[PDB]
């Protein structure tokens, strides 16, 4: 199997309490540089860093933001590891200042390798493809992870963006209801007031150029060399349009 | 996440297998009726049967087909359940006689079971749905283990018949070569004739009306109300068509 998948049975829980404690916060304003967050990867991990951010990428797309936590129901190789990762890259929870690392900030200074990750980790995040696929067909898996945002070329021609960011916006209202139980019975409206602002964020942010950006999406299957989104994408943001 | 990956989770080897041995003998001779397979679980499950033949079927698509040997290097609770289903239902490996259960058997005689939890389980698979996507795009989940054959309704139109076997046989191109890898250098029609009849034995057998394989094939959106393929399952044809 895909080494992503080998590091997500490596990581599971033994069993399933308070799981909704290491999602809950995933919209909260995060203070940090997604370029910091490389240097220190290089800093604390040496020619390893990609290796554990690897598996830092696969925690945050399946456990959560959490590291102790997470830890407690897992094997004993499971275990193990985060704790060596703990210690090595000084995790810590929540939003720190703005020289730590966090899980979330790993996954989102990566967000090229975690939304390549989804394609084969789509079963183990909190919603998964297959949920996705009863709400538009074929949904694309790179777009499962508010980190995409970070990959999307805000100088693709207005309507090309509007439908990226419409698809996107599908599986965040989704995922938002499921990680966050305050707004399970709430209005589209309601629950896009609150993934919106850190989305245009890592939008228009500075971290991966725009034609890196657009070369992420071609290379994702999300747009074609012109820019024009797949029919996948063009079918999420019309299911979005009348969402409720 | 969904059960049939929970499952996956309990039944994992905590490190790779000599794994090829699981795999092998996959399209050999198979001496069984469904019906005899299903009788046999009804009589040693008694009520629950399908919740035993659930795990069943989980351990035959991701880990083989010798009950004995998976367990080696599976955690105290997986080993604990597969050594209560092989005590309960009496499993054998290889091709044993007409009264006697295997995993494989168990996955052939519940197709419509087995096809289904392709979906959720492709990354768990020999050869994994990504895999399949990038010999034909959005390859179809269902098409993705042997037992599909015994899905097809061979009362379909020729045409669209001929596109669902084709669809299906770009799989057993690459299963088989994962099962025997001295296929990789054989040409397409010389791995196609290990795989061509026992895929026709399942097409063709009483086993299955030919209007409750069509339902199932209409229901796993391989077909319409007319029978004609999904563009997903006419892509994979034409792919077949043209595979090394």
């Amino acid at each position: 199997m895909d080494n992503y998948q080998e590091l997500a049975i490596q990581f599971a829980a033994q069993a399933v309490r308070n799981e909704i404690e290491q999602w809950v916060r995933e919209f909260a304003y995060q203070g940090f540089d997604a370029r910091r967050v490389i240097e220190l990867l290089k800093q604390y991990g040496g020619a390893d860093w990609e290796k554990d951010a690897k598996k830092m990428i696969v925690l945050a797309l399946t456990r959560g933001n959490k590291p102790r936590r997470m830890m407690m129901k897992m094997s004993k190789e499971g275990k193990a590891t985060v704790e060596a990762l703990i210690n090595k890259y000084k995790l810590k929870e929540g939003n720190p200042s703005r020289d730590e690392l966090t899980l979330s900030r790993v996954a989102a200074a990566l967000a090229g390798r975690t939304c390549q990750a989804l394609v084969v980790l789509s079963e183990w995040l909190p919603v998964t493809g297959t949920t996705m696929d009863g709400l538009s067909p074929a949904y694309p898996r790179h777009m499962m992870h508010p980190s995409f945002a970070g990959m999307v070329d805000p100088s693709l021609p207005g309507d090309y963006l509007r439908a990226i960011l419409d698809a996107h916006s599908l599986y965040l209202l989704q995922f938002s209801r499921v990680i966050n139980p305050n707004l399970r019975g709430r209005t589209k409206e309601e629950v896009a007031a609150t993934f919106t602002q850190p989305m245009n964020a890592a939008v228009n942010s500075n971290f991966i150029s725009h034609e890196k950006r657009r070369e992420f999406l071609k290379a994702f299957g999300l747009v074609d060399s012109n820019g024009k989104p797949s029919a996948a994408v063009m079918a999420a943001a019309q299911a979005y349009k009348t969402a409720a």
